[PDB]
DNA sequence: GGGGGAAGGATTC
DNA sequence: CACGGAATCCTTCCCCC
């Protein structure tokens, strides 16, 4: 199996570069401003120069001002940025029906008909590359490899504009260099833990007992990283189904007022239901932040279709047992649909 | 004991 | 000072054959 895998370079940032050149060579910041006051917020995503002070997605946009003063600050548009990618998306599929859109600007395909080997695949990586740029004028890398979680790799390391193949040898080297941190699906939470335990290498799973492992990070977890090591890790690439479709608002100021935090939980079901089009959902969840910043969900299960006004109805039920449940104030509040007949 | 959900949370990206 | 949107996974609990 060959598995070309394409990631789009700081997306979000790049894509307003497209719209407005007079951008490009400065450094740019897509905000996500939530108004508890001007500038608050977090960074989306920043173009390379940005990333280069620290200013990279996650962090506060106050402290992006901080570092970068006078960089570009743009609020983040996200329906252009979808319609982008959607269109990109179209262009990966004329070079494969196996295709995997794991975000907003990545995909995974399965080239293992279309080519013959790591050389010819380059190729049509450089293909693609071009193609992309040529008829977007948005630049990706590329990773390509034999399975998705090496292709993903292999793209991280070529980062940005660049194009990498991990054979088979460099697998096997992979398994004992990379640093288990720099494995998809690991984040700060499981890499630690994996050190308290004596791993910093997918190759140190092999010598622990799985229960032991199992007992750390889950047997899912556990599973996982051992097929990896083990270099027989081979998940194929499948069309992602929306399973859940929610919004989620800050509110100006924190609160335990129903009244106050109502015209929020319904402008978020407003929304949702619109991004629902015709899906029918059977099963709500409200979802809140309190003030530091912990998440606490309250929802249920109909066993029919919820229609807009029983959401309402039943949205405002679900954030009383919450407010009755939690003694915390409110910082932001939102509603997820899921369960699609 | 174990199937089959469901609910609430945690981790990752 | 920290948005937003979703997937996947884990634990807990309940109904009952
Ligand atoms: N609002 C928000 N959006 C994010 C966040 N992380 C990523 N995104 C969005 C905007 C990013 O441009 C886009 C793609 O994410 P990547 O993981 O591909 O980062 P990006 O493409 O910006 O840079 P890259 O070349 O991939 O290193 O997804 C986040 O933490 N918050
Ligand atoms: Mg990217
Ligand atoms: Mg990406
Ligand atoms: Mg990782
Ligand atoms: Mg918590």
């Amino acid at each position: 199996m060959i598995v070309l895998f394409v990631d789009f370079d700081y997306f979000y940032a790049q894509v307003e570069e497209v719209l407005n050149p007079s951008l490009k060579g400065k450094p740019v910041v897509v905000c996500v401003f939530s108004g508890r006051f001007e500038d608050s917020g977090a960074v989306a995503t920043a173009n390379y120069e940005a990333r280069k002070f620290g200013v990279k997605a996650g962090i506060p946009i106050v402290e992006a001002k901080k570092i970068l003063p006078n960089a570009v600050y743009l609020p983040m548009r996200k329906e252009v940025y979808q319609q982008v990618s959607s269109r990109i998306m179209n262009l990966l599929r004329e070079y494969s029906e196996k295709i995997e859109i794991a975000s907003i600007d990545e995909a995974y395909l399965d080239i293992s008909d279309k080519v013959r080997d790591y050389r010819e695949a380059y190729n049509l990586g450089l293909e693609i590359k071009n193609k992309i740029l040529e008829k977007e004028k948005i630049t990706v890398t590329v990773g390509i490899s034999k399975n998705k979680v090496f292709a993903k790799i292999a793209a991280d390391m070529a980062k940005p504009n660049g194009i990498k193949v991990i054979d088979d040898e460099e697998v096997k080297r992979l398994i004992r260099e990379l640093d288990i941190a720099d494995v998809p699906g690991i984040g700060n939470i499981t890499a630690e833990k994996l050190k308290k335990l004596g791993i910093n290498k997918l190759v140190d799973t092999l010598s622990i007992e799985f229960d032991k492992l199992k007992g750390m990070i889950g047997e899912a977890k556990a599973k996982y990283l051992i097929s990896l090591a083990r270099d027989e890790y081979n998940e194929p690439i499948r069309t992602r189904v929306r399973k859940s479709i929610g919004r989620i608002v800050t509110m100006k100021r924190n609160s335990r007022n129903l009244e106050e935090i109502k015209p929020y939980l319904f402008r978020a079901i407003e929304e949702s239901y619109y991004k629902l089009d015709k899906r029918i959902p059977k099963a709500i969840h409200v979802v809140a932040v309190t003030e530091d910043l912990d998440i606490v969900s309250r929802g249920r299960t109909f066993p029919h279709g919820i229609s807009k006004e029983t959401a309402y109805s039943e949205s405002v039920k679900l954030l009383q047992k919450i407010l009755e449940e939690d003694e915390r104030k409110i910082r932001r509040i939102g509603v997820r649909f899921s369960k699609f007949i």
